[PDB]
């Protein structure tokens, strides 16, 4: 019993966290096989990163000009491409800690975990969620560039982010294992904001069911809703609007609580049309959006306590 | 920029996590060197843990009762004994994955990580405090026994906790290494209660100096308190007494920041007694008591916002 935002075991994903210098810039770079890949922004000067032309500005570097550090042991980079904002960088050894993995690019409402690094060396690891508007809610330092988000199925790693950039508002992006953005972001040092952010709808209701499961039932109703008619109320207050697929996903809630998805559909539009005053749920006055329905089903699973 | 629970990274302890089953009963092992702990009461059948007698179910098992495996590899047991609630289990083989580490019994209000595991294979970790009650407001499922919690310096795992059981509010309790339990908790199926909690009051404070930290101040005024004016609130809303070792430990902080430790209190004290008007502090609508100052100064930048 108990419900805690989890991350995935770290160990797997530290066995491959380097650090990679290229001139009086340092940041860290993840060594599968015999590639380390990091953010390419890398090789830019102050100068170049307002408007840099990458292509141009790694001409110019030469395999040496990188160096990558994997504890105190030296690794000679022996080659160096460019994908999209990444470089891959190739080295003399294979890391013989690799673990058995894929690059998967996240999507907006799922969650993945984050091991914060400095210089090559893992500080921390916490639970995240892509948003809507494709940045995250981070923790994140000058030198964390690099680090990776990921989940683990099995003994496999899903690779999906590489931390490259904090906004202005104090959120954060960067870009999928192939190196291409989440969002419209790119890398140069210039004024980029976050969008309007959205609030995920599907946590949402999970964590209402959650709620439920969790001793409380106050704002369960009668009314009734199709989902055209949720979705159309869910975007005047800015939810994603429900879709098939998140019904399904729902399924399970639905069955251990027997409150099925639409009433809890329509639970959630009388708080929002009226609020919750002066109500709380699970202890929190606000929606909580960035526990999954996933989340929810393994943490209360397996035995109705009533 | 941002603020996260944030866990210690796992690969360390994830090596030295191993399967013991004494009988139809499987649970979690901590191995290192040649030794595996886990909780003693994996011994016990159903009848036995009502009113269990442990020196007397000890006397009658032999190593070879305990099945010890380390992934795929089985581990043969050839000693064994009982330290308090827990058996140490000699093995013929050393844990070549065995980091630096040491055993310390953590104090109330102290925060700790915890790897979550289920046939000692790990499946989670998270941040939990040890509550003034002694009961930790953690994650677990059946299974989870012999999961371990701990920190981490340079090298060397402090390992604080490991788990053994859920009592009937929801909370949970366990011992240290030495296998004493942390509270008044015995390990016996039956209904034992804690006392009542408290919320940790040097704690609020370090997550107030977080929330200034990352550029949030909607909550700060120009007033100042007595120490003791203070004091004299926090027994209203069941805050623990400040003292001034307390007030002292915050020193860094209020340097950083420019607020002095007895301005902070103020705000509180006003937070308290005004409540929130549905605002929040570092996105929570909850006055926030599970990180340390150490936590917070680990995880923040060294310089304000502003
Ligand atoms: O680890 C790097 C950080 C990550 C971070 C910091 N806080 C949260 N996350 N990001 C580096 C930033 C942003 C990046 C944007 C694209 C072009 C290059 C810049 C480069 N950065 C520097 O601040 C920057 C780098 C070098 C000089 Br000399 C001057 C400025
Ligand atoms: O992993 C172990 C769990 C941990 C946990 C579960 N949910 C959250 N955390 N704790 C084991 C419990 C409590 C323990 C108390 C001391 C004596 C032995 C019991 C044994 N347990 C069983 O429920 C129990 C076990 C076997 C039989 Br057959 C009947 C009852």
């Amino acid at each position: 019993s108990g419900f805690r935002k989890m991350a995935f075991p770290s160990g797997k994903v530290e066995g491959c966290m380097v650090q990679v210098t290229c001139g009086t810039t340092t940041l860290n770079g993840l060594w599968l096989d015999d590639t380390v890949y990091c953010p390419r922004h890398v090789i830019c000067t102050a100068e170049d990163m307002l408007n840099p032309n990458y292509e141009d500005l790694l001409i110019r570097k030469s395999n040496h000009s990188f160096l990558v550090q994997a504890g105190n042991v030296q690794l000679r980079v022996i080659g160096h491409s460019m994908q999209n904002c990444l470089l891959r960088l190739k080295v003399d050894t294979s890391n013989p800690k690799t673990p058995k993995y894929k690059f998967v690019r996240i999507q907006p409402g799922q969650t993945f975990s984050v091991l914060a690094c400095y210089n090559g060396s893992p500080s921390g690891v916490y639970q995240c969620a892509m948003r809507p508007n494709h940045t995250i809610k981070g923790s994140f330092l000058n030198g964390s560039c690099g680090s990776v988000g990921f989940n683990i199925d099995y003994d496999c790693v899903s690779f999906c982010y590489m931390h490259h950039m904090e906004l202005p508002t104090g959120v954060h992006a960067g870009t999928d294992l192939e190196g291409k953005f989440y969002g419209p972001f790119v890398d140069i040092q210039t004024a980029q904001a976050a969008g309007t952010d959205t609030t995920i709808t599907l946590n949402v209701l999970a964590w209402l069911y959650a709620a439920v499961i969790n001793g409380d039932r106050w704002f369960l109703n009668r009314f009734t809703t199709t989902l055209n008619d949720f979705n159309l109320v869910a975007m005047k207050y800015n939810y994603e609007p429900l879709t098939q697929d998140h019904v399904d996903i729902l399924g399970p809630l639905s069955a251990q609580t027997g409150i099925a998805v639409l009433d809890m559909c329509a639970a959630l539009k009388e708080l929002l049309q009226n609020g919750m005053n002066g109500r709380t749920i699970l202890g929190s006055t606000i929606l909580e959006d960035e526990f999954t329905p996933f989340d929810v089903v393994r943490q209360c699973s397996g035995v109705t306590f009533q």
